[PDB]
C-alpha cells in the first residue's frame, strides 16, 4: 500500500522506438505494462535543457534538424558517426510523431488515468549532459548564447560547472517559462521539480542565498498550480527530487523543510544523482523533519549498484537488490519507492524478465515477505560543495584491527538463511584469516559464494549468520582480520 | 541573549586544590568567578563510576583509601608511583571535605543561587577511563565484579568496549539508584543526563532496542524529578548531552527528539565527546527536528582543537577560536554555549588569563561582534558503530586537481581583514603552486602567516579574501595545487 513511483526518462522511449512509425495506438499501449502493478505514479519526463515535446516557449530537441538530411549535418556534426545515429534516433521519433498529430504526454497523460494510474509532469531544472561539446544538438540556444549565466566561470572539471546559477533571475525565468507551458498544455495531477538533474543549481559558496531562492522559485510554482487546480476542477500536487541527506540537501540550497511546513510541496523524493542506488538513506530523520507536513516521503532509487564512486564497475541492480533496498527504505518509514532509470529497455534492470515481478512486489512488506533479497552496501554519491565524504567502501583491515559496517537490512528475517558475504580486492584467504561476527554472534566460514550480478569481480566469501542474531532495521558487521586485506564488497543475502 | 552553560568535571577541583585544608569560603569562592558573566548555568559533575562526595548508594573515590598511609597502598598499587600523588590529591582532598562536614555540591549549589547562577547536576552515565587496569581506584566495585554486564566481550580495543551495558535491566537499575540519591541530596535547578561520558552505553548493533531503552529510562528519570518538584515546591530541569550529528545520535541508541516530543527532556547539549571542539555542527537542522518541543537546544565546545583524529597536536582552544566557534554555532541557532574541560586551571584554554573575557563575550553575536575570531577546520570524534565517517582533513590536492573546504564562520565579517589560512604538511610552495578561491573569488597570496596557538607544526600560508566575498553562513574554500600537496589545517582569520 506504499506503492511505486516510476520515472520516465525524457529520451528513452524515443530512443528505443526510432525506426517505427509510431501510431497513437502503440504510444498509448506503453503505460499499459504499468497497469495491474503496485506503480500508483507515472513522472513523465519531457525535457533537458531541450523539450521532446513540440514546446512554444523553449527548443524542442529537432531544432536544426533536418529529416531529410544525412547524419553528418549542422545538428549532429559535433557528434562521432556511432552516436549520430542513436542522437538521430530520438530527435526523428520525437519530430515524427509532432509532424503526425500525436502530443506524447498528452497521450500517456490520458491513458494513465483510464489504466488507474496518477499521472505526472517531471521537469529536469538543471540537466548538462554533454556540456563538455559547446555545440551538442541537446544544449539550449539560451544555454550556448549565455555563458555568463552559468555556475563556475573560473574552471571546467564537471559537467556541473556548466549548469545555469539558479542565482540569476534570467536563468530562474528561462525555468518558470517551461513550467507556466507544461501547466497549460498538461492536465497532470503532479508536478515534479527533478533538482536532482544535476543537483547543482549555485555558485559555489552561494547556497544558502540559494536557499531562499529556491523556496520563493516553489512558492510561485505552488501558486500557478493552485489556478490550474480552479481552471482544471480537481487537486494538483507539487513535489520535488532533493539530496538523501538533509545536511547535503540545505547545502545544495534545498530546504525542504521549509518547503513541507509552508504547505509548498506535498511529495519529497530523497534520492541520489546517478553513481549508485544508495540502499541506505536516513528515512526515519526525514519522517521526523516533516512529521504534520501531510508530505509522502518517497525513497528513490537509481539503477546501478556500485560499491564506491571509483569501482570500474557498472551493474545495476537486480530483482533480489532492489527486493533488499525496498525492504530495508519501506521498514524505515518509506510512503512510495521512488523508480528512477528502471524503465522497460535499454536503460533498465539487469535481469529485464523479472521488471513485472518487480513492479507487483518492491511497493509493500507484504509482497517483498519470505523472497530472496539481497542488502548491498553502497554510498551517496552527492555532497554539498566542501561538505566532508562519509564513503564505506573500499576498508582495508590490518591484522588484528577490528572493522565494522552496518547495513539496513529492514524487517528481520523469516526462518530461512542469512549469509554476510564479503569481497576481497587484491589477489588469498584461509577460513580461520576472517573473524567475523554479526550483533557480536560469531558467524561460521561458509567458503566463496558465488553471487548473482550484481557482483564484485573478486572473491566473495560467506558467512552463515546464526538468524536469531538479525534485528529489525541496521545489523552490525564486525570483522577482524590476521592478514591485511582490502573489502570492497559487503552485503547481506536473506533466503526464506 | 542565548547565555554560557559551564560544565566542572568531577575530578578537576580535587586535583588542583590539593594539599590544603580547604575552608567552606574557599569551598564557595569557586563560584564567584563565574558570577556576573554570560554564564546562566553551573554544571556540576559528582560522579565517574565513583562520585566525589560521600554517597551511600555508590562508592566514593575514597573507598578503600587510608588515609594516614603511603601513596603506595592497595587503593593505589595499580598506578605507576608518580601518578599515585596525583590520584591521591583528587582521593584526599575530597575525603578531607566530607571529614571537616563540607558537602563541596550542597554549597555549590547554594553559592550559585545567591550568586544568580542556575546550579546543575551532570551525571556521567558510563565512564571508563583508564578500564584497561581493572585494579584502578576510580573503577566502581560493581564494575569490577561484573564483567559480563560490558558492552564486548569478545575483544578489548577501546575502553567503550568495557563500559556497562544499558541493555542489562542491573546496569540501569545500578544508574538509577545515583539519580534517586542525587535528586534527595541535591535541590538542583535540573539534572543533566551526560550520555557522552562515553557515549558507548549498548552491544554493537542492538542500539535500536537501545532507543526504546533508553527513552523509558528519561522517562522514569522524568516520573521521579515530578515527585521531587512537588516536594521541592519549583520546577526541575532534565537535560542531556547527545553526538553532534542526528543520524549518529540515533546511531548511539540516543532518540532525543522522542525524548523532546514526549516532554522529557527540555535542554539538550549536542557535542563530541573529547578529540576536538567541532566548529561545524548542524545546529540547524536540530532547531527543526525540535521545533514546538520548548527544549533549549545547546551547541557543546571541548577544550581541544585538532585537525584530524591522528594529528598528534594536542593544543586546547584560545579566545580567537572560542570566539570562532561561539559567532558560528549561535549564528546558526544554538539558545546556549556549553563550554565542556574549560576550567579554572590545569584542564582549560591555552590562554588562561583571557578567561574572564571568555565568560562575559562567547554567550551573544553581540559582545563578539567587532572582536578578533578564527574558525578552524576540525572533525567529528564521534560516530555510530560501523557508520561512515565525514574527516575533511588531512586533504591532498593533485596537480591540476580541486579541493573544497567549507567553514562555517556564522555572522558576516565588520569591515577589516579576512584571511583563508591552509597549512601544508611534509617537505616548498611558491606564491602560485595555489590557487586559492573563497566563494569563487581570487585571494591574493600573503606569505607564511605566524599563527597564535592553537597552530600545527607545520608551514600555514596566508591568502587574503576580498571582504565583500564572504557571506553569512558557510563560506567556501576552492583551492587548486600545481604541484601535489597535503593539507593539514585550514582556518579563517577575521579582523575587524
Amino acid at each position: 500500500i506504499p506503492g511505486i513511483s516510476l520515472n520516465e526518462d525524457n529520451s528513452h522511449y524515443f530512443y528505443t522506438r526510432a525506426g517505427r512509425r509510431l501510431s497513437a495506438e502503440e504510444v498509448d499501449s506503453w503505460v499499459d505494462q504499468y497497469a495491474g502493478t503496485q506503480v500508483k505514479e507515472l513522472m513523465l519526463c519531457p525535457n533537458c535543457m531541450r523539450t521532446s515535446y513540440a514546446s512554444q516557449v523553449w527548443d524542442p530537441i529537432w531544432r536544426g534538424y533536418d529529416p531529410a538530411g544525412p547524419d553528418d549535418q549542422p545538428l549532429l556534426a559535433s557528434l562521432p558517426p556511432e552516436e549520430r545515429v542513436a542522437a538521430r534516433g530520438w530527435i526523428h521519433t520525437a519530430w515524427q510523431l509532432h509532424q503526425d498529430g500525436i502530443d506524447i504526454y498528452a497521450r500517456w497523460i490520458r491513458r494513465c488515468r483510464q489504466r488507474g494510474i496518477s499521472p505526472w509532469i517531471s521537469m529536469r531544472m538543471n540537466d548538462v549532459h554533454y556540456v563538455n561539446d559547446e555545440r551538442c544538438f541537446l544544449h539550449s540556444e539560451f544555454w550556448r548564447e549565455n555563458p555568463q549565466l552559468r555556475r563556475v566561470p573560473y574552471r571546467f572539471a564537471e559537467w556541473t560547472d556548466r549548469a545555469f546559477d539558479y542565482g540569476r533571475a534570467e536563468v530562474r525565468e528561462h525555468h518558470l517559462k517551461l513550467i507556466r507551458e507544461l501547466a497549460a498544455r498538461y492536465d497532470f495531477d503532479g508536478l515534479e521539480l527533478d533538482w536532482m538533474r544535476f543537483g547543482f543549481h549555485f555558485r559555489p559558496g552561494y547556497e544558502a542565498e540559494g536557499a531562499e531562492i529556491l523556496t520563493a522559485f516553489t512558492a510561485e510554482v505552488r501558486r500557478l498550480l493552485d489556478d490550474w487546480e480552479k481552471r482544471r476542477g480537481h487537486k494538483i500536487h507539487l513535489g520535488a527530487r532533493i539530496p538523501s541527506r538533509p545536511a547535503t540537501a540545505l547545502g545544495l540550497g534545498m530546504d525542504a523543510v521549509t518547503w513541507a511546513r509552508r504547505g509548498l510541496v506535498d511529495m519529497l523524493v530523497i534520492t541520489p544523482f546517478w553513481a549508485s542506488a544508495e540502499t541506505d538513506m536516513p528515512v526515519e530523520i526525514w519522517r521526523q523533519l516533516l512529521e504534520g507536513t501531510g508530505v509522502t516521503l518517497a525513497a528513490g532509487l537509481e539503477v546501478l549498484l556500485r560499491p564506491y564512486p571509483d569501482s570500474p564497475l557498472f551493474q545495476t541492480n537486480s530483482l533480489e537488490t532492489v527486493r533488499g533496498a525496498a525492504a530495508s527504505l519501506l521498514d524505515r518509514g518509506a510512503q512510495r519507492i521512488y523508480l528512477f532509470n528502471y524503465m522497460d529497455s535499454q536503460t533498465a534492470m539487469e535481469d529485464l524478465e523479472n521488471y513485472p515481478t518487480l513492479l507487483r512486489e518492491i511497493g509493500s512488506l507484504e509482497t517483498l515477505a519470505g523472497k530472496p533479497r539481497r542488502h548491498v552496501l553502497t554510498f551517496a554519491d552527492t555532497w554539498a560543495p566542501g561538505e566532508p565524504r562519509a564513503i564505506p567502501l573500499p576498508a582495508t583491515c590490518r591484522p588484528g584491527e577490528w572493522r565494522a559496517f552496518r547495513l539496513h537490512t529492514g524487517p528481520k528475517p523469516e526462518p530461512g538463511e542469512v549469509i554476510a558475504a564479503l569481497g576481497i580486492e587484491g589477489g588469498a584467504i584461509g577460513p580461520e584469516t576472517l573473524e567475523v561476527r554479526v550483533n557480536g554472534e560469531l558467524c561460521a566460514f561458509l567458503g566463496l559464494v558465488d553471487l548473482s550480478k550484481p557482483r564484485p569481480d573478486f572473491p566473495v566469501y560467506g558467512f552463515s549468520v546464526p538468524l536469531a542474531a538479525m534485528r529489525r532495521g541496521y545489523n552490525l558487521i564486525e570483522v577482524t582480520a590476521r592478514q591485511e586485506l582490502r573489502f570492497g564488497w559487503a552485503e547481506f543475502l536473506i533466503r526464506p
